[PDB]
């Protein structure tokens, strides 16, 4: 009923493949099944579960609120199953995550304060991942006096038996960008940093720095475990790493739509908001009914490409909040008629990396940010 | 339990701040109905809440883009009045067009498909439809062209009219270039307005309202309220340009105030990179902090390095890249608590920047910036 206006199609074998793909190109690692933000834009649970099925054993989130929806899942992901939870502020959820046996992320002493309160009260010990500021400098916990403080408080928790050390871990800051020199610096204080901590005593399950760009390229970078977000979603996470064909990955969203109008204007005639496009003669115009509240966005005005009709139309300018308008030469097909604005790129559709041009940013935030109006739908699950 | 995602970050919905705005249009529009424009959740500040206070205040119509949305109006617990009008126009094939005339609703119809599909539906119904022709007045997207297909769609809706299935209760139109005063177009625009509508009921349509007017038509051109009003942007308290004015202008308040706790204060030696691609490198030594919202959260990416946040008494900014789920700021050398407030924009008067200044920051309007909040930011209510 919804889908008849728009829909994105999430194709999960796609997805399934590129997890398999991805366990092929870090064979010696765990593979865990990013799925923050909604899935990046396609589903948290149904992805999740695609996943696990394709021999994803850990997943990842941002909120700890994501990681609890993921473990009240009806019906049920694996028990045995590890999800991770990163992002905390003080007064989040600790003891509710202690309880459903998350992965929580420490960076800082705040939080080991609050998860070992947190343990205490619950009765049930604390699985915690110490985050290590390799060079990224976001979050993180930096070198020298701040890092031998959070290894020995968790250390003495570990002690008084209130939590245990299961990972340490790293994020590059310019991995997508090959052999940068950051890469090596921040792979070469991640061992420094790991290696203080295990010789202090701290036994992890798993030390883990690979985004997907790390995961394709870094054979090195893969240590115990692996975090390929946009790779699973059949994204590149740059077209310098490469094309998603060129690692066996076919991208999951088709983000497509029908035609609300064809119609026909003379020339002289502008077109949506300030008139920054005017029709050069007489011609057709087709009304695609999404704009920047369904997350197309306003920075792809007169660039954003469109199949229509076997030929590639792009925006005749500007982008409404729910609309926007292509030039359709004076072709004239039915209103109804499919308008894919991006998918895998096999039937003729532009991708995601198309629109990540049109609009001067990255595809993750072209899939990420794909409104909530805009129905998903699910295809082989 | 849901007083629990607040701590990382809210939008603060202030319900009386959007009731003053919808007051404040009334009175720069005294001959005309007010429409509570309510599509896209509200521009992102809700749906249903909004649209009550906007009746409460005086909204006697209430507009939306799709007819999922305007349902969900007519299905709200506890309910709007009954009397009250609300119409969609964004209409595809195989649209419910029958739940719509069961619901009550004003349909737009642009276009000869549309008129035969509601008139088809409006049959299989029994009762009536509520049709507004959409007349393209020099726009070109959505409407109906002048000349031929006016003439003909015009005529059609005669027949439905004649043969007791629809009733054509408004004739209406949008400007293209309105937020830029006195640009041609608009006076274009608002004569074609007056030819088309002209026609329409010199060939027997007897309309309730005409209508053409957005938030910056109702803000500066009292030629062009006929009828009814559509201020959208404006009853959310944001003006549709800065060369249009302020909102303290024209006596409105912004409706979303955008805020976070930090999640991480930390000291930093000089030469240390921030975020993705090193695109903010620390002067000397220093303070950041980590604000848990990204992109994933619409805090737009093309803000990177510019956007604006109040926190700890002074505007910072983004240092940097923004993240899916978080960006820093450089902190001076600041040590303020982590859990502290950040507020990324709001109404203006506790010194924050307001939606206006990310729309500059990211090379985009404020509309696309409180609409594009995401999801997985929570909304608060106050006043309600
Ligand atoms: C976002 C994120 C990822 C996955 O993103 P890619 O850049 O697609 O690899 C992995 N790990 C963490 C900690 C993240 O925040
Ligand atoms: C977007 C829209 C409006 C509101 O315009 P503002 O500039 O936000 O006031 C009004 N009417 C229709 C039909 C719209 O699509
Ligand atoms: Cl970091
Ligand atoms: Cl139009």
């Amino acid at each position: 009923d919804a889908v008849l206006r728009a829909r994105a199609e999430i194709d999960l074998a796609a997805l399934r493949a590129n997890v398999r793909a991805l366990r092929e190109r870090a064979p010696g690692a765990a593979l865990m099944a990013v799925v923050k933000a909604d899935a990046y834009g396609h589903g948290a649970i149904p992805c999740a579960r695609a996943a696990v099925a394709a021999g994803a054993t850990w997943l990842g989130t941002a909120t700890p609120q994501e990681a609890l929806a993921l473990r009240a899942a009806e019906p049920g992901l694996p028990d045995d199953v590890r999800i991770m939870c990163w992002l905390w502020t003080p007064g989040g959820p600790w003891r509710e995550a202690v309880e459903a046996r998350l992965d929580v992320s420490v960076s800082a002493m705040w939080a080991m304060e609050e998860v070992t309160g947190a343990a205490r009260a619950a009765g049930v010990p604390a699985r915690v991942q110490l985050k290590a500021d390799t060079g990224l400098g976001r979050g993180g916990c930096q070198p020298g006096a701040d890092w031998e403080r959070l290894v020995g408080a968790a250390l003495r928790a570990e002690e008084e038996g209130l939590l245990r050390v299961t990972g340490l871990w790293s994020h590059f800051a310019c991995a997508d960008e090959p052999g940068h020199p950051s890469i090596a610096a921040q792979l070469t204080r991640f061992r420094e940093m790991t290696a203080y901590a295990e010789q202090r005593g701290l036994r992890p399950e798993v030390r883990h720095i690979a985004n997907s760009p790390a995961t394709l390229t870094l054979p090195d970078a893969h240590f115990d475990l692996v975090r390929p977000g946009i790779a699973m979603y059949g994204v590149s996470p740059s077209p310098e790493i490469g094309t998603p064909a060129d690692f066996g990955l076919r991208p999951v969203m088709t983000l497509a739509a029908s035609l609300a109008l064809v119609k026909q204007v003379p020339g002289g005639h502008g077109v949506s908001y300030g008139h920054h496009y005017t029709t050069p003669g007489e011609t057709t115009l087709g009304l695609v009914p999404l704009g920047y509240a369904d997350g197309i966005p306003r920075h792809a005005s007169s660039s954003g490409p469109v199949l229509v009709d076997g030929k590639w139309r792009t925006v005749a300018g500007r982008i409404a909040m729910d609309q926007f308008v292509v030039d359709l030469g004076g072709d004239r097909p039915e209103p109804g008629a499919e308008a894919v604005l991006f998918g895998p790129g096999d039937r003729g559709e532009p991708t995601a990396e198309d629109w990540a041009q049109a609009a001067g940013t990255i595809a993750y935030e072209i899939v990420t940010r794909i409104g909530s109006r805009v129905p998903r739908v699910y295809v082989n699950e």
